[PDB]
């Protein structure tokens, strides 16, 4: 199969992306519900030619808390692998900033990690 | 926008040509001094195009994979941050290196780090 | 029951420990057969009085990884929160941090997510 | 030993009061200067009591919950990072701050930064 497809967490997300033949990744980022305020623009790369010895495919993506009813006025940035096989699975490390002042700045990071799969839940 | 879009060096003297779209796209080219990697790479992310006027910074993220024509280093890099704006403009960050690996390695796939970001002229 | 016990990861790691009555974690981290080469000191804390409202216990907890037989030159710390009942758990993020040269502290610190039970492998 | 063992302030105005003991042992106490936290807390911690002699840092973990007699935020802390002797003695950290939440809130209950701390004297 591939990159490309819906993927879902087991907390409630799905999203859907495209994986370009040079390395880009475009989609959309959205709650389980999927309305239109829940869903978000995500962006970003992936190796196009990973290894040939067994190893994950690294990627990452980005997903900034605007659309067009919203504003979170954060961003998240997930770093992480996808590895394919019968039950292809992408997991990640993530980051999330929130726009904040400089007194709390310190406190301004998020972090986790999520395993995405394309078993719809 | 005008804020975000031009270029900017690392600590470690790395290189961020980045052009913030009024969408809130980030698209540009990044060129590490440190790590498996050669010449510029692409770059994607997005930010927030209607950050809070109180003195917060923007929240942004972008994504590198170590892919271009002349190096493959199979991992990809997130930088998660804000962007603080006035005349001494910096972009604060926290980032993770992800490597494709064997499921056995995974547990050690993943490399942390900051980097703080200063905008040139 | 409680966090004192005898925990286990789903990669080889074991650890015992001693939850004391004001704070502190004591005990041993090893690999899944439990030789003496493998066994290393861990010491940290957790809140000894907490929330009542369903909420986990956070803790913390280091392993330098220096024994009478081996030293990596390297320390991991896991931060997480421990939640009861049937099934205890302990869910943590953790980074290991390696002793480099000033070149290589860019890529001294891995991260990572890893969750203990009690249920021995 | 030596090196370690002193008083020490990060970049936020906090105090790291520490003595490193033969045999691996960080002990001390902690005042931060953000966050839900008042007067000192216990750490407890491990250090490369045998540090490679090649210019490289001292690998180095800590844990602070955040309960004393004061207050309780129902979080702890660790910090991971490495030693970096000479005259401009530095430890320079990664840090992973979590809090107790319930199930629901688990997924946003680890803040993550980075401290340089800076010995008196
Ligand atoms: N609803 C919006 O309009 C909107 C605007 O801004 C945001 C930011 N968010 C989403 C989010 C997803 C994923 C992430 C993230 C943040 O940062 C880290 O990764 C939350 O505030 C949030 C609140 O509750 C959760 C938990 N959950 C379910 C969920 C609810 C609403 C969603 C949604 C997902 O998707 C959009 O809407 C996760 O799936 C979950 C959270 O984190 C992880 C990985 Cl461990 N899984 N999230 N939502
Ligand atoms: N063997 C030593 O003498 C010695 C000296 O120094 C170290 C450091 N290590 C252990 C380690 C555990 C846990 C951690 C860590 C590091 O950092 C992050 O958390 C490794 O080099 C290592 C290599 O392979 C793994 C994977 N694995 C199995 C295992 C093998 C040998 C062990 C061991 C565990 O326990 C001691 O011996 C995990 O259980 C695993 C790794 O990471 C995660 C969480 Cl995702 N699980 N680890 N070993
Ligand atoms: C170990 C070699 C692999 C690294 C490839 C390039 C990664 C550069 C990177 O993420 C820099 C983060 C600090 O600015
Ligand atoms: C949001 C309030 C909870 C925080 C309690 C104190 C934590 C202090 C901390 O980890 C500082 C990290 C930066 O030095």
């Amino acid at each position: 199969a591939g990159i490309t497809g819906t993927w879902y967490n087991q907390l409630g997300s799905t999203f859907i992306v495209t994986a370009g033949a040079d390395g880009a990744l475009t989609g959309t980022y959205e709650s389980a519900v999927g309305n239109a305020e829940s869903r978000y623009v995500l962006t970003g790369r992936y190796d196009s030619a990973p290894a040939t010895d067994g190893s994950g495919t690294a990627l990452g993506w980005t997903v900034a808390w605007k659309n067009n009813y919203r504003n979170a006025h954060s961003a998240t940035t997930w770093s992480g692998q996808y590895v394919g096989g019968a039950e292809a699975r992408i997991n990640t490390q993530w980051l999330l900033t929130s726009g904040t002042t400089e007194a709390n700045a310190w406190k301004s990071t998020l972090v986790g990690h999520d395993t995405f799969t394309k078993v719809k839940p």
